[PDB]
DNA sequence: TAAAATCCCATATAATTTT
DNA sequence: AAAATCCCATATAATTTT
DNA sequence: ATTTTCAAAATTATATGGGATTTTA
DNA sequence: ATTTTCAAAATTATATGGGATTTTAG
């Protein structure tokens, strides 16, 4: 009767998932264990009670997107039960836009000189000077942080000047490092090298030092290593950025965008190209976007004037 | 507890549909009455039985898309049936794992044959009439019923703007009617080329002897059937067929058979997409509900295609 | 010279494609 | 020389990506 | 239509720890 | 995540009467 652990039924028979999926799955479970909704009988839950849940999540302090993803998880869990011959009527099929307001504070990319002031700061700052070449690469590839982390020496071709992104190196508490196919589950992609990331990649390998024995799922010779001599992870480069941009903020009047993270580097790269008139399907391949809709979100909303102005551009 | 009865049940509980839709529903309803499947009680329908049906639909002569769309119609009906009892859906499969897709390539007009086409139309006595409409179609990529539905109130020569707010349809029994978008997303505005603007200025002067006509507050339609009433998608299509035929007997090189009013639109979108027009903007002009459709006009990128794009821009 | 095939307009109807 | 502040490293929880 | 759109799977954000500098006493 | 994606809603193809336009055979 519970929804706390009749939700556990859904995830049990949908078992083959990534580790990071198991973590988020557990989060929702403990939310249900904390929330009143958890103990409610499965056939007792009405559409009103589901809406109130969302409100409680926002009062609890969770993000709009966070709650929204949770509605979908709960929508599917019960949706099974509706199809699973248990008492049927789904309370979680509504639009969260009616209940709550989307207060998702947008992520603003860096501007051509904003990033230049950043790079110039780093270039000569002995502490974070070392990470300069990694950052340049992020702005010239649009790699996910774990895809950069996962770059082994076999994944680079300096002849054709091309990066072969075929996997990523993930680490989570408990399992340590592990290997996954890219979140580009659509497949594999090659990313060419401009001259500057090329020069950056050369220096990285040359500056590689003190690499401890480390091979996982057949992958061995990584370029980007921690102080340990072990490869970098997401959280390592993340927290590294948090100190660096803070270091920047102290000496620079205008602060960097609120979420200037490795992830933002990828965002900037894409935004630059999309606003440069790159073929939307060309950019999709490069960004490893499984969905073309995702790639389009980096293109600006169109109006009659913009469309018309464009139409004359191609006319003459 | 019959496939026919079930489909009849489904389409009953969903009546808020336009005329063409209930036409398409009855067409499928006829199939269920005729095909072996329709008699089957939904208690005893299997994934096997569904895939058999599709195989019969292929041998019948029906295209993949017809079968696939009808599959989805029937798939929907079973979704209704699971809730009120039925545990699983017989039509929850992929037609591609049952049927191969022979759907013919809809090829755009090469600028040379497009050029040769217009001069031909401009040339011969019988078809110089519709030169203006055809040029307008090509230079604006309007859907044929959006064209037929155009009136003087929908034009803006004072700023060269075409307001698509509606479409004039015509049907058997029903007659003429107009369908409007509930959302304001359906309204879209198209710029006028000097070619297009002038072409529309030469159709006003030639609109002759119009029969008295107003439908849902829409009157003075620009486009000209010789019986005094506005022309129709069917009335345009038939003419196109005759037009192309006389062209192809005159010309050795030409011309694609899929040539049709919507081929003008398909051509419009292709030449624009290839020339590098912003996808968001191109979606606006085309009036696509889904943005993915616009991108079907963009040839998928290879690593080589990705190679070129960046070597240009990334500097 | 009148005579027969066939282009043409229109439309009911069934199948295909857009999105 | 003592005490903050920083760098690097984690475990845990929430948010963004697709 | 097809594809996750009936959430998976990544990322950032936050809390805690010494040891190394940096900075005040 | 929403968007139709458990088809709606368009357009094109096929077939057939009338009526003008030029065909092949008197």
């Amino acid at each position: 009767m519970t929804v706390c652990q009749l939700y556990a039924k859904q995830i049990r028979h949908r078992g083959n998932v990534k580790h990071n999926t198991k973590l988020g799955r557990e989060r929702l479970m403990r939310i249900l264990e904390q929330d009143r909704l958890g103990s409610c009988p499965i056939d007792s839950v009405k559409l009103s009670d589901a809406k109130e849940w969302a409100l409680r999540m926002k009062e609890k302090g969770l993000s709009y997107k966070t709650i929204n993803n949770d509605k979908r998880s709960l929508k599917a869990a019960f949706y099974t039960a509706i199809q699973d011959d248990c008492i049927r009527k789904n309370p979680f099929d509504f639009q969260l836009s009616d209940v709550l307001d989307d207060d998702t504070e947008p992520k603003v990319p860096l501007t051509p000189a904003q990033e230049e002031s950043f790079l110039s700061f780093i270039q000569g700052d002995k502490v974070y000077q070392k990470h300069y070449d990694a950052i340049v690469i992020l702005l010239g590839t649009g790699l996910r942080i774990s895809e950069l982390c996962g770059l082994t020496d076999k994944d680079l071709d300096f002849e054709n000047r091309v990066i072969i992104v075929s996997h990523q190196l993930l680490r989570n508490t408990g399992v340590g490092y592990y290997i996954d196919e890219p979140k580009t589950q659509s497949g594999v992609r090659k990313i060419p090298m401009n001259e500057e990331v090329y020069q950056a990649f050369q220096r990285v390998i040359k500056n590689r030092k003190g690499a401890k024995p480390f091979i996982i799922d057949g992958y061995a010779n990584f370029l980007f290593l921690k102080q340990n001599g072990y490869p970098m992870t997401a959280v390592d480069y993340g927290g590294m950025f948090g100190r660096l941009v803070k270091k920047y903020n102290k000496s620079h009047e205008e602060a960097l965008p609120k979420t200037t993270t490795p992830h933002a580097m990828r965002h900037t790269f894409c935004t630059r190209l999309a606003n440069a008139g790159m073929n939307p399907k060309a950019l999709q391949y490069i960004m490893g976007h499984s969905n073309i809709t995702m790639t389009l979100n980096f293109y600006a909303h169109a109006t009659f004037d913009s469309a018309r102005a464009e139409m004359e551009r191609l006319a003459a």
